[PDB]
């Protein structure tokens, strides 16, 4: 029993993380077989970040220029090239410590671990959820570019994000493993901000069962609710809607504590409209967002 | 900026976990040079666990009683000695992945990262804190004994945790390395419970000045207090008392920030009487006992 935010065992991608230095500049790369990842945004200095045009930049460079560091052993890049906004470096030897793995990328509400890292050194593990702004919560100082974040299926690790920028309200943007960003934001310091968050109404749905599960039950009731009815209520407090798809999704959860995903519904109804009284929900006096159906059966099953 | 529960990467502790089997008793070890550490239990069947006793027990056991799978590779066990309430069973084969070790037992206060495990196979990392009542709040189903909790200095592994046990109110027990429990409690699943727990009141402080460096600033006040006008009111709430060692751990935030331990302790006092009036800090709405000032200083420096 108990309930944890949870990461994957990091081991697989600690050993795939390398440290990139182009001139003053240094962040970290993963290294996937005879390739390194990384930021194109490395090749700017501190004046360039105002307005960089990568192309010119990139056809002024050559392979000499770029530094990788694997711990002590130093790789040769012999090969550069820009795809979007991340840059891949052929290096002279394939990485011995490869895993199995993906690019995948994920949808606003799933989570993923990010191994945060500071100069290819890796530093500490933690769980995040893609926010329907395409935004992240995470924990990143000067140094930490570069950090991806990921899912571990099996053995194969799905490479879903890589860290690019810190925005105004000290939260974090960053590309997929294609250099595709993650909502409407670019490679430049500028006077981007993150558009308006909703909760995620599935994922704290998810959340309750997880409680039930846990022994917490004080917020459930006798009352049930329309999927109309409840996302009416939604819309007033910023939650998403709820889908049939949704519910079909919580149905493994509803079955293992017998309770309804409308009756639960009608229990985040009451939540919402009253609050919760100076009592808490596994360890929380908040609802809680970032734990997915999946995330859920995976602990508590 | 951000501020997450970060674990510790669990590379170097994914590489020693293996599976050790005895009769129809299966749980996880801990592989060091040429010795497997697990909880003695492994050798106790569901009848045994109401009134075990182990000497008896282990006596009636030879090398060949004991499985032990290091992922496919099955290790062969030359010799059995029993180490308070741990085995120590040594095998044919030095683990060439035994990373830099030691054996520490740690404070109530201190966190250390959790790597839970199934069948020798890691499933997930987070982080935890010893609480004053020597339990800790984690996240384990049957099959996660033998799961370790540790600390990382450098590259050196501190090991400070082995899980043993599951207690009434769904909390966890567990010894250090040595096999010596963690507060009063036995390896025999009987009428056992955890003693009233108090809140970590030098991690509260610590975890405000983190809120501070994030931009968190709600809370603050003119006022400051003495350390015993301060200490009445920690008693009342089950705050742990704050002691002059206490606050000069805190030296280096209070520098940091520029507000003065003692002014902070004030800001404590007004959010234990009045409450947070819907409001949050770090993304919380409960005041957070479970980031010592090292943790804070680590991710916040
Ligand atoms: C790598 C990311 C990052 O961390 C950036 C951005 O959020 C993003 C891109 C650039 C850095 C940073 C500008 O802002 C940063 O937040 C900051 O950490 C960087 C320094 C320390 C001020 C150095 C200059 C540097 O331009
Ligand atoms: C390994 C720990 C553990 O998980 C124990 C205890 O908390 C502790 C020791 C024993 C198991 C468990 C008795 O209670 C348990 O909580 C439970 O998970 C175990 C089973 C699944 C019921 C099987 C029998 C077994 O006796």
């Amino acid at each position: 029993s108990g309930f944890r935010k949870m990461a994957f065992p990091s081991g697989k991608v600690e050993g795939c993380m390398v440290q990139v230095t182009c001139g003053t500049t240094t962040l970290n790369g993963l290294w996937l077989d005879d390739v390194v990842y990384c930021p194109r945004h490395v090749i700017c200095t501190s004046e360039d970040m105002l307005n960089p045009n990568y192309e010119d930049l990139l056809i002024r460079k050559s392979n000499h220029n770029f530094l990788v560091q694997a711990g002590n052993v130093q790789l040769r890049v012999i090969g550069h090239s820009m795809q979007n906004c991340v840059l891949k470096l052929k290096v002279d030897t394939a990485n011995p410590k490869t895993p199995k793995y993906k690019f995948v990328r994920i949808q606003p509400g799933q989570t993923f671990s990010v191994l945060a890292c500071y100069n290819g050194s890796p530093s500490g593990v933690y769980q995040c959820a893609m926010r329907p702004n395409f935004t992240i919560k995470g924990s990143f100082l000067n140094g930490s570019c570069g950090s991806v974040g990921f899912n571990i299926d099996y053995d194969c690790v799905s490479f879903c994000y890589m860290h690019h920028m810190e925005l105004p309200t000290g939260v974090h943007a960053g590309t997929d493993l294609e250099g595709n960003f993650y909502g409407p934001f670019v490679d430049r310091q500028t006077a981007q901000a993150a558009g308006t968050d909703t909760t995620i109404t599935v994922n704290v749905l998810a959340w309750l069962y997880a409680a039930v599960i846990n022994g917490d039950r004080w917020f459930l009731n006798r009352f049930t609710t329309t999927l109309n009815d409840f996302n009416l209520v939604a819309m007033k407090y910023n939650y998403e809607p709820l889908t049939q798809d949704h519910v079909d999704i919580l149905g493994p959860l509803s079955a293992q504590t017998g309770i309804a995903v409308l009756d639960m519904c009608a229990s985040l109804k009451e939540l919402l409209q009253n609050g919760m009284n100076g009592r808490t929900i596994l360890g929380s006096a908040l609802l809680e967002d970032e734990f997915t159906p999946f995330d859920v059966v995976r602990q508590c099953s």
